[PDB]
RNA sequence: AGAGAU
């Protein structure tokens, strides 16, 4: 309840800006922002930060992708440092 | 893996 930003990494772009901001809009609740950091090279390490409305909807992100093994590559999904432990 | 380039 104090983060909202997520780290997404390996992963097929099937997950680019727009899909994944749909993804976590709709899926997850509108993605406020979508940190493409790599892809700038080329489209390898394509590995991204999201950021959401609070944590409802990043938390739900993670739980939605992370464990995934698309096209051979088993995605990582994760949000932000849990500051909602104490 | 867990840091912002586009």
């Amino acid at each position: 309840m104090t983060e909202c930003t997520l780290w997404m990494t390996n992963f097929p772009p099937s997950y680019t800006q727009r899909n994944i901001r749909d993804l976590l809009q709709d899926i997850n609740v509108v993605a406020l922002s979508i940190r493409l950091p790599s892809l700038r090279f080329n489209t390898s390490r394509r590995f991204a930060y999201i950021d959401v409305t609070s944590k409802e909807d990043a938390r739900y992100c993670v739980e939605k992708l992370n464990g995934l093994k698309i096209e051979g590559y088993t995605l990582v999904t994760k949000v932000s440092n849990p500051l909602e432990l104490e």
